[PDB]
């Protein structure tokens, strides 16, 4: 079961409702935070009465959860951007393939815009949103050994004033609906349509349908994709506590009652929670006076157990035991895999550094390995394709480096590479960029044509 929850914003009352249902009516008893800012129940033995009762609804609707940057550095921008994510979500509610949309607040790309069909990049002036840069056509799904499939980054269309948001959102969806491949589902996605007809042709039709003309793209840059683990100062006397939750799996573990700790926080929390695109949770809008109380519960529940920057910047999809399409373990493999990576980082004197490392259970790519600096794509039990060369901000697809290898083989490759990066990297140079500069891996410059060797 998966819920519609634009921007990952969920109330504490709604949380208590899902917490109950998870514990009592499911086989696993867990709440699994997803990387699209929502949650899932696993092994449902209905839910819709419970969801509906707290103002929630589980999503032929070819639409997924609309994402929104969860913790902007310019705190006051969130309310507006969030309002827009909710409106787009409602506006699109009832396509060839499924349609994924986001609202991004630079300089953060935590929502990983390049994995989505439609992206509205917020442009603000004097603390107020004035418009959006539209980027269209991202998607990560591939099929092993099938060179007709490819991961693709989103293309810039142009800038549009806030007022034209919904019309533009509608024009993109309808154009894709009409132009999308009407036979082969594995080529129906927007990324394929754009490559077939061309960005300008698609862009022109969108302008025609929306009744507008796109303005030149307004400047924007991204500095990262990670969450801001810990306390950050929000607006007023408010603070936001982001908790690192490994694999977003919320369950009570012996000596680490993560699920109960969150229920306890939900009961005393003023504001609401925010599920992030990195499968973490933000206890949002905590008044300064409440910080200590909240911190006490989170601390004792094991929710604030310190982890390395590496673990904080690693991600995996659900995979086994519940995913029917799984080829290799992802969620269940990640913890110990990162234990090994942590050793390698210490051995090389870079324990304070991080590499955006992701493991996806099969090429469908839910773990977003195809936008990682180091991506592992499951091929069979215990075997993965190793991709290198993405960057920290997620604007480049990593090329396949080694194919169908096992963990021991993966660690050996990374031990050597991390060692080279540690001694050869320039000031503040990321691992991915380093592999590309050092000639370790050829970059992917135009995915539709050069992703496959
Ligand atoms: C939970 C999540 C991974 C995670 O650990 O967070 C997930 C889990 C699954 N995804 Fe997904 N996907 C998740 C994000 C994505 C992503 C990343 C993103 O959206 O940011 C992608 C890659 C980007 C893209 O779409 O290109 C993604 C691409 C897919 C695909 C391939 C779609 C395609 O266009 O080919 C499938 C398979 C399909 O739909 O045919 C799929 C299918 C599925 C299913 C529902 C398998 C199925 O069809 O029965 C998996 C459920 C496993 C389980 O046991 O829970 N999922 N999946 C995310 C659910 C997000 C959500 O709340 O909606
Ligand atoms: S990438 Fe494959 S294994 Fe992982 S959750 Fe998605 S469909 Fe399942
Ligand atoms: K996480």
């Amino acid at each position: 079961l998966r819920c519609r929850l634009p921007g990952g914003v969920i109330t504490t009352k709604q949380w208590q409702a899902i917490d109950k249902f998870a514990g009592e009516n499911t086989i696993y008893g867990s709440i699994r935070l997803t990387n699209r800012q929502t949650f899932q129940f696993h092994g449902i033995l209905p839910v819709h009465q419970m969801l509906h009762s707290v103002g929630l609804d589980a999503l032929n609707d070819m639409n997924r959860n609309v994402l929104c940057t969860s913790n902007p550095y310019e705190s006051q921008l969130h309310a507006e951007a969030y309002e827009w994510a909710k409106k787009i979500s409602e506006h699109l509610l009832p396509l060839p393939r499924k349609f994924k949309t986001t609202v991004v607040i630079p300089p953060q790309n935590d929502i990983d815009l390049h994995a989505n069909d439609m992206n509205f990049v917020a442009i603000a002036e004097n603390g107020k949103l004035v418009g959006f840069n539209l980027l269209v056509g991202g998607g990560l799904s591939i099929e092993h050994g099938n060179k007709k499939t490819y991961a693709r980054t989103a293309s810039e269309f142009g800038y549009l004033p806030l007022e034209h948001t919904l019309a533009v959102a509608e024009a993109v969806v309808t154009t894709q609906r009409d132009w999308g491949n009407r036979t082969d589902r594995k080529n129906a996605k927007t990324k394929y349509t754009l490559e077939r007809v061309g960005v300008e042709t698609f862009k022109a039709e969108v302008e025609r349908r929306a009744g507008i003309k796109f303005e030149p793209i307004r400047p924007y840059e991204f500095t990262g994709r990670g969450d801001r683990i810990g306390w950050v100062k929000g607006i007023d006397d408010n603070w936001h506590l982001t908790l690192f939750i490994e694999n977003g799996r919320i369950l009570d573990y012996p000596a680490r009652p993560l699920k109960t700790g969150l229920l306890e926080i939900a009961k005393i929390h003023k504001g609401d929670f925010r599920i992030t695109a990195n499968q973490n949770l933000i206890i949002a809008g905590v008044p300064e006076s409440e910080k200590a109380k909240i911190e006490k519960i989170a601390k004792e529940s094991g929710l604030m157990n310190a982890v390395t920057p590496q673990r904080e910047n690693s991600m995996a999809c659900v995979s086994f035991p519940t995913c029917p399409l799984a080829m290799a373990e992802a969620e269940r493999f990640l913890p110990s895999f990162i234990d090994n990576i942590d050793n390698l980082m210490a051995k090389h004197g870079v324990s304070d550094e991080h590499i955006v490392m992701r493991v996806t259970g099969c090429p469908n790519g839910c773990g977003r390995a195809m936008l990682a600096e180091v991506g592992l794509v499951g091929k069979a039990p215990g075997r993965y394709n190793l991709h290198l060369g993405g960057n920290r901000i997620g604007t480049r697809i990593p090329r396949m480096y080694k194919e169908n290898i096992t963990e021991p083989e993966i660690l050996a490759s990374l031990d050597e590479l991390i060692g080279r990066w540690a001694k050869e990297r320039e000031a503040g140079e990321g691992f991915g960029d380093f592999t590309v500069r050092a000639g370790i891996i050829r970059p992917v410059l135009d995915p539709a044509r050069d992703l496959w060797d």
